[PDB]
């Protein structure tokens, strides 16, 4: 076992209709992770929706994106607006109108250059992806107070197995499974999924991605993708992983270096 949880109980190993009724707060909703998701949303019935990146208007597809879901759904709008700082996100639910709740913060933002431990640091994770913690940090603390529907939080399979290159991208997706481990237990709720290779998305469709597609983890569909959060706010499922792994090829691509009990509970593993 490399991941040991020991408690009073004993020892234990880790092992592998919801409605957008309400204002949609879609961080990086320009970044693929948070636009194929915007435009399921304004399919699904978004009333409105609010993709939010720092680049906002100044991104390249944001005209592009905010007309699809304009003709899917309806009030949908763009912001340049930063994530990291508390008060901006405040400045955010200031100026979302009375004239709407806001009940489903979709976090997908989510900054990466690289992820390898030769250089990572506390200053560089920091640094890689701060928008994808201190963002949900901010969005948890000031929604503790609204009734939100849904808090997606969007993360990544680099929290839920190991994944070379993404490093400094796990943490950010480990903050993100642990903010909603706790937000089950209080009153908010809230959806850690752990997407896998996203279809047409770069936030980490880098190299790594092109890597795993051989061994592993393989391209999961939108059009499938999005009923799987669908399912996942139909069950209410506190953290889930949605990924199209292939074990044939994963086997000798993780248990290889390190033998691994993660995996011993999944029956077709085995191969």
């Amino acid at each position: 076992e490399d991941q040991l949880a020991l408690r009073a109980d004993g020892v234990y190993g880790r092992r592998w209709e919801w409605k957008p009724t309400g204002t949609v707060l879609v961080t990086g909703g320009t970044g693929g992770v948070g636009g194929q998701i915007a435009r399921w949303l304004a399919r699904r019935g978004a009333p409105h929706l609010l993709l939010v990146s720092r680049s906002g208007p100044d991104a390249d597809g944001a005209g592009e994106l905010v007309a699809e879901l304009e003709a899917l759904g309806a009030r949908t709008t763009v912001a340049a607006c930063d994530v990291t700082d508390r008060e901006s996100v405040r400045e955010l639910l200031g100026g979302i109108g009375d004239d709407v709740p806001l009940s489903a913060v979709f976090h997908a933002a989510a900054t990466l250059d690289d992820g390898t431990v030769d250089t990572l640091t506390g200053e560089r994770i920091e640094r890689a992806s701060r928008a994808k913690v201190l963002g949900a940090r901010n969005l948890h603390e000031l929604t503790r107070e609204l009734d939100l529907t849904a808090f997606v939080l969007f993360s990544s399979f680099a929290s839920a197995f190991g994944a070379p290159g993404l490093g400094g991208y796990a943490p950010g997706n480990a903050y993100l499974d642990g903010l909603a481990q706790q937000r089950r237990s209080d009153g908010l709720p809230a959806t850690a999924v752990a997407w896998g290779t996203w279809a047409g998305s770069g936030m980490a469709e880098g190299p790594v991605a092109d890597r795993f597609r051989r061994h592993g983890v393989i391209e999961m569909p939108p059009e499938t993708a999005c009923r799987a959060l669908q399912n996942a706010l139909d069950r209410a499922e506190v953290c889930p992983i949605v990924i199209d792994v292939r074990w044939d090829r994963f086997l000798l691509a993780y248990t290889a270096q390190r033998p691994t009990r993660l995996f011993d509970e999944i029956d077709d593993a085995r191969r």
